[PDB]
């Protein structure tokens, strides 16, 4: 049974540096007044912060992040949560450095409902470099789905108000579970899309604190000092010539709150990347991030795929999760066995193709919501904020980028202003 949805969704984009997190939280609830002070403000159904939302990022060791964890269910992160759920009645999604009773650390993302009930807490899986400076553990579940109830979101097909409810299954992936494992893996495992698809997620969430590729990453340039000298030059420069201070832009917020203007397709260029244009969304990200959830991507090659049979052996081999994974440390051929092929491995997919089907989420509606943080840390890592809402449309009839018309781009904040955009999305799923 088609069944069509309604939700409006609010992102919210910061610039948190590390020991401003009273400063941060003033400045959220600054946005959030503006936003309901908008001229087209609808009430959002769903909230979503970016990675340490109130934080900041680059923590150099387990002493310096220390004094801003938190359990799952109390500090500043769940607080401001709770309030801001409590207010708008509705889901709010924060990322938080996290420490549980054992005192193991995460990079963590917590879900409160609209009672204000904390429903959720996700652990990031593939962790970036920095995470390694302060003991940052893995999450042992690996990848994960949840449902989240939503009051008076959907109708059927030919009623004319939204008036029924909708359990929808949500995935939180949080930035570098976008990426191949330790960026070492095969690009085209593309683990953690190819997971929402396997699973039919229908929401997809990303808390984030992704890079622009001006950034200073280059290791041999990192651990020399007179390159990293030189480098470091390179960036106070760009922030200098566009009118801001090194650590970026704060406190002068970009609404795109309840528009319909949609983000302009273009192909990545040899200018895509540059920090420039703070009102403008990173073109270079925005599509390297298309390409990351191909999976959900219309692809004509996947007929010739099929009909040859060239990843059953890929879809039938690929694991849950890397075998190196935490996942596995303590968890764990159907082609030479007698075990019956389970409902589970008809899931499946490779590059977006499934035992079945050439292209398992054809037809099929999903929405990804990315909040991705701004600004510039260390004097040497620019975030690429560009927030936004896009959805995957399931629709046939190839390119890579922003130009596949399966993908809807349906609003971005700029690369380099805190702020916040909704948008009211519209989308189907089955039950």
């Amino acid at each position: 049974t088609k069944l069509l949805v309604s939700l409006k969704v609010l992102v919210i984009q910061l610039n948190p540096q590390i020991g401003q997190v009273d400063q941060t939280i003033k400045r959220t609830w600054s946005i959030l007044d503006k936003v309901t002070k908008s001229a087209t403000y609808v009430k959002p159904d769903i909230i979503l912060f970016p990675e340490f939302a109130l934080t900041g990022y680059s923590f150099h060791a387990r002493k310096d992040i220390l004094p801003y964890v938190t359990k799952k269910d109390e500090g500043p992160s769940f607080e401001l949560a709770k309030s801001i759920s409590e207010k708008f009645q509705c889901y709010t999604i924060i990322g938080y450095p996290e420490e549980d009773d054992e005192q193991k650390l995460y990079n963590s993302a917590l879900v409160v409902n609209p009672q204000g009930g904390q429903i959720f807490n996700y652990r990031k899986t593939f962790l970036y470099d920095t995470e390694m400076n302060w003991d940052c553990e893995e999450n042992p579940e690996g990848f994960q789905t949840f449902p989240m109830d939503f009051s008076k979101c959907a109708k059927l097909s030919n009623e004319d108000s939204y008036n029924r409810d909708v359990t929808l299954k949500a995935s939180i992936g949080i930035s570098m579970d976008l990426s191949p494992y330790k960026f070492m893996a095969p690009f085209n495992h593309f683990e953690f899309s190819s997971f929402c698809v396997d699973n039919n997620v229908e929401l997809i969430l990303c808390p984030m604190a992704w890079l622009n590729s001006t950034s200073i990453t280059d290791k041999q340039t990192l651990h020399n000092n007179s390159l990293l000298e030189a480098a470091k030059n390179k960036i106070a420069f760009a922030l200098k010539e566009q009118g801001l201070p090194l650590a970026g832009s704060q406190g002068i917020y970009q609404l795109k709150i309840g528009d319909s203007q949609r983000t302009p397709r273009v192909p990545s260029d040899d200018s895509t990347s540059e920090y420039k244009d703070m009102d403008e969304p990173d073109m270079s990200n925005v599509n390297y991030w298309i390409l990351r959830f191909f999976p959900f991507l219309y692809f004509k090659l996947r007929i010739n795929w099929f009909k040859n049979s060239s990843l059953i052996e890929s879809i039938l081999g690929k694991t849950r999760m890397p075998l190196d994974h935490e996942y596995y440390k303590d968890k764990h051929d159907l082609l030479d066995s007698e075990e019956v092929i389970k409902d589970t491995v008809l899931e499946k997919t490779f590059l977006g193709t499934s035992l079945g089907q050439p292209w398992k989420f054809q037809g099929k509606n999903a929405i990804l919501v990315l909040a991705n943080r701004c600004g510039t840390e260390d004097g040497t890592t620019i975030f690429a904020g560009s927030s936004g809402i896009y959805k995957f449309n399931g629709k046939k009839p190839s390119s890579l980028d922003s130009l596949n018309e399966s993908v809807e781009l349906l609003g971005n904040l700029g690369k380099g202003l805190e702020g916040a955009i909704l948008r009211e999305v519209q989308f189907e799923v089955f039950r």
